[PDB]
DNA sequence: CACTGACTCAT
DNA sequence: CATGAGTCAGT
């Protein structure tokens, strides 16, 4: 019971471990598009303030 | 020194838990946003495949 | 001396 | 079976 404990907390904090490693680059490429996608936007519209439409998030 | 390692233990798993929660949070605020910029794109420019620029990132 | 990985216990 | 917390060992 012990033995297969001791696999299950291994398990759960590498789930955890990469869980962490996962959401730490997503965080990363979603805010790398949001800057490809407001630069776009503002390439095609160079009228628009997208800035004060869609405010930015901290990071 | 057992009573110091007792809070060490639970700051390093609050900011584990922390981070992890965090990152998660900007990853999700940084999504939502993506999906408006996107879709002001759309009705600013309806005839543009967006997808094909700038592909939607794999959550 | 504080931080963190990993084992154990109790949920 | 998965996980929050105390503990020990190593960083």
């Amino acid at each position: 019971k012990r033995y297969k404990n001791r696999v299950a907390s291994r398990k759960c904090r590498a789930k955890f471990k990469q869980l962490l490693q996962h959401y730490r680059e997503v965080a990363a490429a979603k805010s790398s598009e949001n800057d490809r996608l407001r630069l776009l936007l503002k390439q095609m519209c160079p009228s628009l303030d997208v800035d004060s439409i869609i405010p930015r998030t901290p990071d």
